[PDB]
């Protein structure tokens, strides 16, 4: 078994990193800023304006935010290609070798007085953050065995979690994230791809890839040997054998197939949406810029508060883990869209109603949590379970990466424009959110079937 946790081991790192990099750029931010302005001060001359204009310092930090986003993009597209050329060992490796690349460009910012090497830096790191996503839950779904397969599934969000979580405690003012040492943040983000890099080698390539595509027989048959500490493998081997032949039995389609072809549309449809769902609710303006948010709000030591939402965010995730086995699809979904516009109404008042009553200030800190908290119960990990579910073994990885494109699509959407919009509107912002939740929740309410322990057939049928 231990090849087992040691392989699991590492594509828990590689999510880990996938975490911290979501969540690094809340704390530090009002340094990074500053440290922009005093670069751009730099290069004037001397009848320069003494401050850079508000407008281009918004541009650049919105752009140093979404172009972690356009690297997902990219992405999306890529994750399908290299896993079948390479495998997934390999593929993982290149991976973390693009991850240094990424990380250590967006350290050296600071000495190399350009904030251009930190835009770059993020779209590298942005690139590694897609692939390794599509690339972690893959191989340790691969290689876990049989029954263990739904526990160490959800080892990819706890990773996640925790390295955002891990990321905003690094980010106070005691800690990293301080005047001088911000950049040695981004260098740790390149810290455990090393790690990675050099306990993968000692781990087994994933017997499926090395048998449906590959056609190889003897080393799959000493990777599983070497993997669950079985006397006979026969029967695990046998049966991808018959998977082997069932994949020729329906060949997958290409993207632009499932694009255009009408059987497969509505489906289509509903895994857009729901990943729109996921995203323009609003969820990563929290976890991008929820110090700013909190010091608008009156909050008094806004980098606590943001810990405070990381540890919801942990928290929840726990409790999805262990609710989502007995609850429904459809039904999580619809609590935690309603929960969330509830919550972001709430937040709404509380930013109005703050002058009159500076003490209510607390107020906004409790909605924020329940945003989050409503989050990670109905939006967070339902939408992927419904896209697995409404495709065969035989269209689901141009689906996925459809989904998986619309979704990063959609996070640069409100990466980059939620400072804009909430300078314009003020402390409206978050009503616009309430909004959109209703109108998904309409959707979502009406639109989508529920798929807990539903055959294809019946789900297929039903529509
Ligand atoms: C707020 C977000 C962050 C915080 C996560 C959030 C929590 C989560 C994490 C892991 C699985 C399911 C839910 N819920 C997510 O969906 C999350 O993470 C992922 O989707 C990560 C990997 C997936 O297995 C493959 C798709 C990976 C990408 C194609 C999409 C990533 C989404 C992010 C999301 O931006
Ligand atoms: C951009 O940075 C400069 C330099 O720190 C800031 O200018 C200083 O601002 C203080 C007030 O906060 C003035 O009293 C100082 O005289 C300014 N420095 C100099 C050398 O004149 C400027 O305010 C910053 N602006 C933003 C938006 O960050």
């Amino acid at each position: 078994t231990g090849t087992l946790v040691l392989a699991v081991f590492s594509a828990v790192l590689g999510s880990l990193q996938f975490g911290y990099n979501i969540g690094v750029i809340n704390a530090p931010q009002k340094v990074i800023e500053q440290s922009y302005n005093e670069t751009w001060l730099g290069r004037q001359g001397p009848e320069g304006p003494s401050s850079i204009p508000p407008g281009t310092l918004t541009t650049l930090w919105a752009l140093s935010v979404a172009i972690f986003s356009v690297g997902g993009m990219i992405s999306s597209f890529l994750i399908g290609i290299i896993s079948q050329w390479l495998g997934r060992k390999r593929a993982m490796l290149v991976n973390n070798v693009l991850a240094v690349l990424g990380g250590s460009l967006m350290g050296l910012a600071n000495a190399a007085a350009s904030y251009e090497m930190l835009i770059l830096g993020r779209f590298l790191i942005g690139a590694y953050s897609g692939l390794t996503s599509g690339l972690v839950p893959m191989y340790v779904g691969e290689i876990a065995p049989t029954h263990l397969r739904g526990a160490l599934g959800t080892l990819n969000q706890l990773a996640i979690v925790i390295g955002i979580l891990i990321a905003q405690v690094l980010g106070l003012e005691s800690l990293l994230g301080t005047a001088s040492l911000w950049p040695l943040l981004l260098g740790l983000t390149v810290l455990p791809a090393l790690l990675q890099l050099v306990l993968l080698p000692f781990c087994p390539e994933s017997p499926r890839y090395l048998y449906i595509i590959q056609n190889l027989e003897g080393p799959a048959r000493k990777s599983l040997k070497r993997l669950t500490g079985w006397a006979d493998v026969s029967g695990v081997l046998a049966e991808l054998k018959d998977e082997k032949r069932k994949l020729e039995r329906e060949r997958p389609l290409s993207l632009l197939q499932l694009l255009g072809s009408r059987t497969h549309r509505q489906p289509l449809i509903i895994a857009v949406v729901l990943q729109l769902s996921q995203q323009l609710s609003g969820i990563n303006a929290v976890f991008y810029y929820s110090t700013s948010i909190f010091e608008t709000a009156g909050v008094g030591q806004p980098a606590y508060a943001t810990i405070g939402a990381g540890v919801v965010n942990t928290v929840f995730t726990l409790v999805s883990v262990l609710l989502v086995e007995r609850a429904g699809r459809r039904t999580l979904h619809l609590l935690g869209l309603a929960g969330m516009c509830g919550c972001a109404i709430l937040m709404t008042v509380a930013l109005l109603l703050l002058e009159r009553v500076p003490a209510m200030s607390y107020v906004s800190i409790v909605a924020i949590f329940g945003f989050v908290a409503f989050f990670e119960i109905g939006p967070g990990p339902i939408p992927w379970f419904i896209v697995a579910e409404l495709f065969s073994q035989g269209p689901r990885p141009a689906a996925m990466a459809v989904a998986g494109f619309s979704n990063w699509t959609s996070n640069f959407i409100i990466g980059m424009g939620f400072q804009y919009v909430a300078e314009a509107m003020g402390p409206y912002v978050f009503l616009l959110f309430a909004v959109l939740l209703l109108g998904f929740f309409i959707f979502t309410f009406l639109r989508v079937p529920e798929t807990r322990g539903r055959t294809f057939d019946q789900i297929s049928a039903a529509f």
